[PDB]
């Protein structure tokens, strides 16, 4: 009654797999955030009357989001934590592992529910990404590649863009990224703050 939907991981990372520094992002990129909001929120119009997407995140990520921007609007939010007592407020969901989140969601939003789930995203941090990369239902990575070896202290756990992983993970064409994301997405290099970045989509076979 569960293992039926695929998981999609969304991440912005340097060419050295850096994702974080001092409990925050190593960059300030407003349009990169707008893309993250766009992808994580998008539900096809017909299904958008009743269906929403879900963002799964680690408790340090949840705490890293300035309060002004939490919970992430227009998406079902779930925080992964072993702190049974952490009070999320506003009902925000809490779960003790990736699979306990999945069971909670399916229980909460089943055929007996006004709200239905469309897509499920894993949105960080490194610890939850490590669990997600080990999960048998993770098949897609929406990666924002940042072309600067910006100093980081937290790293993405599996080098999916490298030669060692290239029989399993493959980068899809931009049109395929767009057909998946449901809208036209900026193609090629964007420079918001002194370095280039670009949007990619990587998939593997389940
Ligand atoms: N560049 C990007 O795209 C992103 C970067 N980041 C960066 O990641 C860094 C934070 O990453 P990290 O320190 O790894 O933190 P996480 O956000 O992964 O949160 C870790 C905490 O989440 C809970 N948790 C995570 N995974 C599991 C699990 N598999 N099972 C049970 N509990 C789990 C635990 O909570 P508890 O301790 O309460 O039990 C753990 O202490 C920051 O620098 C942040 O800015 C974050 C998201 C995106
Ligand atoms: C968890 N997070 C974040 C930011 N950008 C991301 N970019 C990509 N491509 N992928 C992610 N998982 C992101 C997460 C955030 C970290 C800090 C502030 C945020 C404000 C609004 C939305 C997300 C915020």
């Amino acid at each position: 009654m569960n293992q039926q939907k695929s998981l999609t991981l969304i991440v912005a990372l340097t060419t050295s797999y850096g994702i974080g520094r001092s409990n925050s992002l190593p960059w300030k990129l407003k349009k990169e955030i707008s893309y993250f909001k766009r992808v994580t929120s998008f539900v096809p119009t017909f299904d958008s009357f009743e269906s929403m997407n879900v963002v799964l995140m680690g408790r340090k990520t949840w705490e890293s989001i300035p309060l002004q921007f939490r919970p992430l609007k227009g998406r079902i939010n779930v925080v992964i934590t072993r702190n049974e007592s952490l009070d999320l407020g506003n009902g925000i969901h809490s779960a003790k592992s990736l699979d306990h989140a999945l069971e909670l969601l399916y229980r909460t939003y089943g055929s007996e529910s006004s709200v239905q789930i469309n897509r499920i995203f894993v949105i960080g941090g490194a610890q939850l990404y490590k669990a997600a990369m080990d999960h048998p239902k993770l098949d897609r990575i929406m990666a924002t590649i940042i072309y600067k070896d910006i100093h980081c202290d937290v790293f993405f756990p599996l080098k999916f863009r490298d030669k060692e992983w290239s029989s399993v993970w493959k980068k899809e064409k931009h049109s395929d990224l767009e057909s998946w994301v449901g809208t036209k997405v900026p193609h090629g290099k964007i420079n918001e703050d002194g370095f280039d970045y670009e949007f990619e989509m990587w998939t593997r076979d389940l």
